[PDB]
């Protein structure tokens, strides 16, 4: 019941481009490397992983998951630095063109 | 006694417009959106369906309320980096309304 | 010994005033409000309830504690638009004038 | 695994510095003074204190962890509304720095 947003939401208004949305480009690497560390260091589903790792850069809110160990613990801190922009600037130049979009 | 919040609140100071503070309206149809969502394939109660699309662009924090299933877990994010921008804004702009109100 | 950081702190930069630092007064009023509402609502001690409620508007987190009332349920989702940009513009404010305290 | 993060990131665009990230400076002495306290009051493994100092400025979300002490809540209030605006504006610019690293 999610083809309208996933279609009308963050692959519709990715095909919308200035040049300082190659923030989206850098996204998905820190997210990516992120999302591989917490599959393999905390041995969770890549799923689990992609929403613990975009948890940590969003006030979305990780579930019940979060670090165990002090490896992932210290590296949730080094990557939600990083990241936290990177979502910050995808969400507004998002958010605009959903509003020039209507 | 909520009245005072509701009615000097998300009532009063609603109703300063721009043409740029239609994001409510953008808004709107993205909490509703993902309220049917969350209703239907979380299977929760329209005001905890709600309490967690708020949840996931502002820092409320969503409640033992997490999505269970896959789709509600790819969703969440879908739905999340598109709303945290209209969250923003709209937050800024009735946050804006409250200081210029006395 | 937070006796360093209320007084090199939270009493500290709000002594530092615009125009627009006229926020803390109305973030001042909804926290104090949002905080009589849970002790008095949802039971809570009123540090309990003045922990949940600047919760709310910044990344913090609330550990246990969520609203289990559809009252205090909605409170939270108004309260939250509302309090969420005064938060920003508070907390922005007075980290600026941390770095020029330095 | 994570060298690719600590390295390739909050080492190596934390050193792009103008005059207006003497934040950095003061973000290190804040956390830490946190991390300190939580040591201390919370009983808490120095990481796990280094975890929650950060959850609280970032969108991370803090682990089981939270204040379950009196003056450790009346802490985290007066810290969050210090530390948060500091992981912002730290948060972009080194966001910044990613995207002006291609
Ligand atoms: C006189 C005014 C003329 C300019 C009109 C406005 C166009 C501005 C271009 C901005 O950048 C563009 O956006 C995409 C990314 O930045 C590129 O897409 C694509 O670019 C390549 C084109 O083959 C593909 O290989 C890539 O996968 C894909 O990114 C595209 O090419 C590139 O130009
Ligand atoms: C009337 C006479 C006025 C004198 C002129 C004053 C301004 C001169 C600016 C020179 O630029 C500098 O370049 C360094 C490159 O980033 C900066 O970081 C430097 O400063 C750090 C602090 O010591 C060093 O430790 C680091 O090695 C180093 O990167 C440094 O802050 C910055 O000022
Ligand atoms: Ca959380
Ligand atoms: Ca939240
Ligand atoms: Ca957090």
């Amino acid at each position: 019941t999610l083809m309208f947003k996933r279609f009308f939401g963050a692959v519709r208004t990715s095909w919308r481009d200035p040049s300082t949305r190659g923030a989206v480009l850098s996204l998905a690497i820190i997210v990516t490397a992120a999302t591989i560390f917490y599959t393999l260091a905390e041995k969770w589903s890549v799923i689990d992983s992609l929403f613990y790792a975009v948890s940590v850069g969003l006030p979305m809110g990780n579930g019940p998951l979060s670090p165990t160990l002090t490896l992932s613990k210290i590296f949730t801190l080094v990557y939600a630095i990083l990241v936290v922009g990177l979502f910050v600037t995808v969400g507004g130049s998002l958010a605009s063109a959903i509003v020039q979009n209507n």
